[PDB]
Protein backbone atom coordinates (compact mmCIF):
# COMPACT_ATOMS: atom_id res chain seq x y z
CA UNK A 1 0.00 0.00 0.00
CA UNK A 2 3.08 2.24 -0.06
CA UNK A 3 2.43 3.01 -3.73
CA UNK A 4 -1.08 3.98 -4.82
CA UNK A 5 -2.75 5.73 -7.72
CA UNK A 6 -3.53 9.38 -7.02
CA UNK A 7 -7.27 9.94 -7.47
CA UNK A 8 -7.69 13.51 -8.80
CA UNK A 9 -11.19 13.79 -7.31
CA UNK A 10 -9.63 13.33 -3.85
CA UNK A 11 -7.17 16.20 -4.33
CA UNK A 12 -7.94 19.62 -2.82
CA UNK A 13 -9.26 22.40 -4.99
CA UNK A 14 -6.43 24.62 -6.24
CA UNK A 15 -7.20 28.32 -5.69
CA UNK A 16 -5.07 29.33 -8.67
CA UNK A 17 -8.40 28.86 -10.51
CA UNK A 18 -10.38 31.24 -8.29
CA UNK A 19 -12.05 34.16 -10.07
CA UNK A 20 -14.23 36.91 -8.56
CA UNK A 21 -17.95 36.30 -8.94
CA UNK A 22 -18.48 40.07 -9.29
CA UNK A 23 -16.42 40.10 -12.53
CA UNK A 24 -18.79 37.69 -14.35
CA UNK A 25 -21.85 38.98 -16.20
CA UNK A 26 -24.23 36.27 -17.40
CA UNK A 27 -25.69 36.35 -20.91
CA UNK A 28 -27.61 33.75 -22.90
CA UNK A 29 -28.37 30.30 -21.50
CA UNK A 30 -26.45 27.70 -23.54
CA UNK A 31 -27.87 24.61 -21.83
CA UNK A 32 -30.41 23.83 -19.14
CA UNK A 33 -31.55 20.64 -17.48
CA UNK A 34 -32.54 19.03 -14.21
CA UNK A 35 -29.23 19.66 -12.45
CA UNK A 36 -28.79 23.29 -13.51
CA UNK A 37 -27.71 25.46 -16.43
CA UNK A 38 -24.69 26.46 -18.51
CA UNK A 39 -24.62 30.12 -19.52
CA UNK A 40 -22.56 32.28 -21.82
CA UNK A 41 -20.88 34.99 -19.78
CA UNK A 42 -18.39 37.81 -19.96
CA UNK A 43 -15.35 37.42 -17.69
CA UNK A 44 -13.68 40.78 -17.13
CA UNK A 45 -9.92 40.52 -16.68
CA UNK A 46 -9.77 36.71 -16.75
CA UNK A 47 -6.62 36.59 -18.94
CA UNK A 48 -6.48 42.25 -16.86
CA UNK A 49 -8.01 45.08 -18.90
CA UNK A 50 -9.95 42.93 -21.37
CA UNK A 51 -13.07 40.80 -21.13
CA UNK A 52 -13.49 37.43 -22.79
CA UNK A 53 -16.58 35.37 -23.50
CA UNK A 54 -16.71 32.16 -21.44
CA UNK A 55 -19.14 29.43 -20.46
CA UNK A 56 -20.19 29.12 -16.81
CA UNK A 57 -21.65 25.89 -15.41
CA UNK A 58 -23.76 26.15 -12.25
CA UNK A 59 -26.01 23.93 -10.17
CA UNK A 60 -29.69 24.38 -9.36
CA UNK A 61 -30.83 26.49 -6.37
CA UNK A 62 -29.87 25.01 -2.97
CA UNK A 63 -28.60 21.75 -4.48
CA UNK A 64 -28.12 18.72 -2.26
CA UNK A 65 -24.64 17.98 -0.92
CA UNK A 66 -24.07 15.08 -3.34
CA UNK A 67 -24.76 17.33 -6.33
CA UNK A 68 -22.37 20.09 -5.18
CA UNK A 69 -19.58 17.61 -4.43
CA UNK A 70 -20.07 16.09 -7.89
CA UNK A 71 -19.55 19.48 -9.56
CA UNK A 72 -16.42 20.01 -7.47
CA UNK A 73 -15.09 16.58 -8.44
CA UNK A 74 -15.73 17.41 -12.10
CA UNK A 75 -13.86 20.68 -11.52
CA UNK A 76 -10.96 18.85 -9.85
CA UNK A 77 -10.80 16.35 -12.72
CA UNK A 78 -10.51 19.20 -15.24
CA UNK A 79 -7.70 20.75 -13.19
CA UNK A 80 -5.62 17.54 -13.11
CA UNK A 81 -6.22 16.80 -16.81
CA UNK A 82 -4.41 19.88 -18.09
CA UNK A 83 -4.91 21.84 -21.28
CA UNK A 84 -5.52 20.28 -24.68
CA UNK A 85 -6.57 21.98 -27.90
CA UNK A 86 -9.44 19.55 -28.59
CA UNK A 87 -11.24 19.67 -25.22
CA UNK A 88 -13.33 22.41 -23.66
CA UNK A 89 -10.73 23.60 -21.17
CA UNK A 90 -11.22 24.86 -17.64
CA UNK A 91 -10.50 28.56 -17.23
CA UNK A 92 -11.47 29.24 -13.62
CA UNK A 93 -14.05 28.84 -10.92
CA UNK A 94 -15.98 30.73 -8.26
CA UNK A 95 -16.09 28.59 -5.11
CA UNK A 96 -17.03 31.05 -2.34
CA UNK A 97 -19.36 33.99 -1.92
CA UNK A 98 -22.14 31.78 -3.30
CA UNK A 99 -22.72 28.58 -5.28
CA UNK A 100 -19.87 26.94 -7.16
CA UNK A 101 -19.43 28.27 -10.70
CA UNK A 102 -17.14 26.47 -13.17
CA UNK A 103 -15.73 28.63 -15.96
CA UNK A 104 -14.70 26.97 -19.22
CA UNK A 105 -13.87 28.00 -22.76
CA UNK A 106 -16.75 29.22 -24.93
CA UNK A 107 -17.18 27.57 -28.35
CA UNK A 108 -18.81 30.13 -30.62
CA UNK A 109 -20.31 27.79 -33.25
CA UNK A 110 -22.12 25.45 -30.85
CA UNK A 111 -22.43 21.69 -31.13
CA UNK A 112 -21.10 19.87 -34.20
CA UNK A 113 -24.33 17.96 -34.94
CA UNK A 114 -26.40 21.09 -35.53
CA UNK A 115 -23.47 22.64 -37.41
CA UNK A 116 -23.32 19.66 -39.78
CA UNK A 117 -27.08 19.79 -40.34
CA UNK A 118 -27.07 23.51 -41.03
CA UNK A 119 -24.12 23.11 -43.44
CA UNK A 120 -25.63 20.08 -45.21
CA UNK A 121 -27.11 21.93 -48.20
CA UNK A 122 -23.84 23.85 -48.74
CA UNK A 123 -21.62 20.74 -48.56
CA UNK A 124 -19.42 19.86 -51.53
CA UNK A 125 -16.74 17.12 -51.28
CA UNK A 126 -14.02 19.06 -53.16
CA UNK A 127 -13.59 22.81 -53.57
CA UNK A 128 -17.32 29.02 -47.04
CA UNK A 129 -18.66 25.54 -47.74
CA UNK A 130 -18.12 22.34 -45.82
CA UNK A 131 -15.79 19.90 -47.62
CA UNK A 132 -14.32 16.43 -47.15
CA UNK A 133 -11.12 18.12 -45.93
CA UNK A 134 -13.12 19.65 -43.07
CA UNK A 135 -14.74 16.32 -42.19
CA UNK A 136 -11.32 14.64 -42.12
CA UNK A 137 -10.04 17.41 -39.85
CA UNK A 138 -12.98 16.98 -37.46
CA UNK A 139 -12.39 13.23 -37.30
CA UNK A 140 -8.66 13.78 -36.67
CA UNK A 141 -9.22 16.39 -33.96
CA UNK A 142 -11.80 14.33 -32.06
CA UNK A 143 -9.43 11.36 -32.13
CA UNK A 144 -6.61 13.51 -30.74
CA UNK A 145 -8.84 14.76 -27.93
CA UNK A 146 -9.98 11.25 -27.01
CA UNK A 147 -6.42 9.91 -27.23
CA UNK A 148 -5.47 12.64 -24.76
CA UNK A 149 -8.38 11.76 -22.46
CA UNK A 150 -7.55 8.05 -22.69
CA UNK A 151 -3.89 8.66 -21.84
CA UNK A 152 -5.15 10.46 -18.72
CA UNK A 153 -7.24 7.45 -17.57
CA UNK A 154 -10.55 9.11 -18.55
CA UNK A 155 -13.64 7.62 -20.20
CA UNK A 156 -16.18 9.96 -21.78
CA UNK A 157 -19.22 7.58 -21.84
CA UNK A 158 -21.36 9.86 -24.09
CA UNK A 159 -19.23 10.48 -27.17
CA UNK A 160 -21.43 11.78 -30.01
CA UNK A 161 -21.65 14.68 -32.44
CA UNK A 162 -24.04 16.50 -30.09
CA UNK A 163 -21.24 16.51 -27.48
CA UNK A 164 -18.58 17.94 -29.80
CA UNK A 165 -18.34 21.73 -29.94
CA UNK A 166 -16.88 23.86 -32.72
CA UNK A 167 -14.99 27.11 -32.14
CA UNK A 168 -12.89 29.61 -34.10
CA UNK A 169 -10.51 28.19 -36.69
CA UNK A 170 -12.51 24.99 -37.31
CA UNK A 171 -11.34 23.57 -33.97
CA UNK A 172 -13.49 20.84 -32.43
CA UNK A 173 -13.53 20.48 -28.65
CA UNK A 174 -14.94 17.60 -26.63
CA UNK A 175 -17.27 18.63 -23.81
CA UNK A 176 -18.88 16.68 -20.95
CA UNK A 177 -31.88 7.82 -20.17
CA UNK A 178 -29.02 6.35 -22.18
CA UNK A 179 -27.77 6.96 -25.75
CA UNK A 180 -28.52 3.43 -26.93
CA UNK A 181 -27.58 3.97 -30.58
CA UNK A 182 -24.09 5.21 -29.56
CA UNK A 183 -23.34 2.52 -26.98
CA UNK A 184 -21.13 -0.53 -27.32
CA UNK A 185 -22.97 -3.86 -26.84
CA UNK A 186 -21.09 -4.63 -23.63
CA UNK A 187 -22.24 -1.25 -22.28
CA UNK A 188 -25.86 -2.02 -23.20
CA UNK A 189 -25.85 -5.64 -22.05
CA UNK A 190 -23.43 -5.51 -19.08
CA UNK A 191 -23.38 -1.80 -18.07
CA UNK A 192 -19.60 -1.78 -18.61
CA UNK A 193 -17.83 1.38 -19.79
CA UNK A 194 -14.21 1.17 -20.86
CA UNK A 195 -11.65 2.79 -23.11
CA UNK A 196 -12.89 0.30 -25.73
CA UNK A 197 -16.55 1.31 -25.40
CA UNK A 198 -15.58 4.93 -26.02
CA UNK A 199 -13.90 3.74 -29.23
CA UNK A 200 -17.19 2.14 -30.31
CA UNK A 201 -18.99 5.45 -29.75
CA UNK A 202 -16.32 7.23 -31.79
CA UNK A 203 -17.20 4.93 -34.69
CA UNK A 204 -20.83 6.01 -34.40
CA UNK A 205 -19.64 9.64 -34.36
CA UNK A 206 -17.73 9.06 -37.61
CA UNK A 207 -20.94 7.78 -39.21
CA UNK A 208 -22.74 10.92 -38.00
CA UNK A 209 -19.90 13.04 -39.36
CA UNK A 210 -19.74 11.69 -42.91
CA UNK A 211 -23.54 11.42 -43.02
CA UNK A 212 -23.63 15.20 -42.43
CA UNK A 213 -25.52 14.81 -39.17
CA UNK A 214 -28.00 12.03 -39.90
CA UNK A 215 -29.28 9.98 -37.00
CA UNK A 216 -27.61 6.55 -36.63
CA UNK A 217 -29.42 3.37 -37.67
CA UNK A 218 -31.89 5.50 -39.67
CA UNK A 219 -35.50 4.37 -39.57
CA UNK A 220 -34.72 1.65 -37.02
CA UNK A 221 -36.40 1.93 -33.59
CA UNK A 222 -34.74 0.79 -30.39
CA UNK A 223 -36.55 -2.48 -29.70
CA UNK A 224 -35.89 -6.19 -29.25
CA UNK A 225 -35.06 -6.59 -32.95
CA UNK A 226 -32.45 -3.80 -32.78
CA UNK A 227 -30.57 -5.35 -29.86
CA UNK A 228 -30.69 -8.81 -31.45
CA UNK A 229 -29.30 -7.45 -34.72
CA UNK A 230 -26.49 -5.53 -33.00
CA UNK A 231 -25.58 -8.63 -30.97
CA UNK A 232 -25.64 -10.85 -34.08
CA UNK A 233 -23.18 -8.52 -35.83
CA UNK A 234 -25.32 -6.09 -37.83
CA UNK A 235 -23.50 -2.81 -38.48
CA UNK A 236 -24.43 0.36 -40.32
CA UNK A 237 -23.46 0.65 -43.94
CA UNK A 238 -21.06 3.33 -45.10
CA UNK A 239 -22.26 6.93 -45.48
CA UNK A 240 -22.14 7.95 -49.11
CA UNK A 241 -19.36 10.53 -48.63
CA UNK A 242 -17.23 8.64 -46.12
CA UNK A 243 -13.84 7.72 -47.60
CA UNK A 244 -13.36 3.97 -47.75
CA UNK A 245 -10.44 4.20 -45.33
CA UNK A 246 -12.65 6.08 -42.85
CA UNK A 247 -15.39 3.45 -43.09
CA UNK A 248 -12.72 0.82 -42.39
CA UNK A 249 -11.98 2.59 -39.11
CA UNK A 250 -15.70 2.61 -38.30
CA UNK A 251 -15.91 -1.16 -38.85
CA UNK A 252 -12.93 -1.84 -36.57
CA UNK A 253 -14.41 0.48 -33.92
CA UNK A 254 -17.56 -1.67 -34.08
CA UNK A 255 -15.86 -5.03 -33.56
CA UNK A 256 -17.90 -7.18 -31.18
CA UNK A 257 -14.66 -8.08 -29.38
CA UNK A 258 -13.51 -4.93 -27.53
CA UNK A 259 -9.91 -6.21 -27.63
CA UNK A 260 -9.91 -6.08 -31.45
CA UNK A 261 -11.01 -2.45 -31.61
CA UNK A 262 -8.22 0.07 -32.22
CA UNK A 263 -7.04 2.46 -29.57
CA UNK A 264 -7.45 6.18 -30.04
CA UNK A 265 -3.67 6.46 -30.37
CA UNK A 266 -3.84 4.08 -33.34
CA UNK A 267 -6.82 5.93 -34.85
CA UNK A 268 -4.87 9.20 -34.66
CA UNK A 269 -1.89 7.70 -36.50
CA UNK A 270 -4.18 6.20 -39.16
CA UNK A 271 -6.01 9.47 -39.83
CA UNK A 272 -2.70 11.36 -39.89
CA UNK A 273 -1.54 9.13 -42.74
CA UNK A 274 -4.77 9.73 -44.67
CA UNK A 275 -4.43 13.51 -44.34
CA UNK A 276 -0.97 13.46 -45.93
CA UNK A 277 -2.07 11.42 -48.97
C1 LIG B 1 -30.53 17.29 -17.21
C2 LIG B 1 -29.26 17.38 -17.55
C3 LIG B 1 -28.34 18.50 -17.03
O1 LIG B 1 -28.38 18.84 -15.90
N1 LIG B 1 -27.43 19.12 -18.00
C4 LIG B 1 -26.44 20.15 -17.79
C5 LIG B 1 -27.59 21.17 -17.76
C6 LIG B 1 -25.87 20.62 -16.45
C7 LIG B 1 -25.76 21.98 -16.15
C8 LIG B 1 -25.21 22.37 -14.94
C9 LIG B 1 -24.73 21.41 -14.06
F1 LIG B 1 -24.18 21.80 -12.88
C10 LIG B 1 -24.81 20.06 -14.38
C11 LIG B 1 -25.37 19.67 -15.58
C12 LIG B 1 -25.80 20.79 -19.01
C13 LIG B 1 -26.44 21.52 -20.01
N2 LIG B 1 -25.72 21.97 -21.02
C14 LIG B 1 -24.43 21.71 -21.11
N3 LIG B 1 -23.65 22.21 -22.23
C15 LIG B 1 -22.23 21.94 -22.09
C16 LIG B 1 -21.26 23.00 -22.58
N4 LIG B 1 -21.87 23.79 -23.62
C17 LIG B 1 -20.95 24.78 -24.10
N5 LIG B 1 -19.76 24.88 -23.50
C18 LIG B 1 -18.86 25.80 -23.93
N6 LIG B 1 -19.17 26.59 -24.96
N7 LIG B 1 -20.40 26.48 -25.57
C19 LIG B 1 -20.90 27.21 -26.63
C20 LIG B 1 -22.16 26.75 -26.90
C21 LIG B 1 -23.05 27.32 -28.01
C22 LIG B 1 -22.65 28.25 -28.99
N8 LIG B 1 -23.70 28.49 -29.77
N9 LIG B 1 -24.73 27.77 -29.33
C23 LIG B 1 -26.05 27.79 -29.93
C24 LIG B 1 -24.40 27.05 -28.28
C25 LIG B 1 -22.44 25.75 -26.01
C26 LIG B 1 -21.28 25.61 -25.17
C27 LIG B 1 -23.04 24.44 -23.08
C28 LIG B 1 -24.13 23.40 -22.91
N10 LIG B 1 -23.80 21.03 -20.18
C29 LIG B 1 -24.44 20.54 -19.14
BR1 LIG C 1 -28.13 1.28 -41.50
Amino acid sequence: NNYSYIDPTQLPYDHKWEFPRNRLSFGKTLGAGAFGKVVEATAQGLISDAAMTVAVKMLKPSAHSTEREALMSELKVLSYLGNHENIVNLLGACTHGGPTLVITEYCCYGDLLNFLRRKRDEFVPYKDFLTLEHLLSFSYQVAKGMAFLASKNCIHRDLAARNILLTHGNITKICDRLPVKWMAPESIFNSVYTFESDVWSYGIFLWELFSLGSSPYPGMPVDSKFYKMIKEGFRMSSPEYAPAEMYDIMKTCWDADPDKRPTFKQIVQDIEKQISE
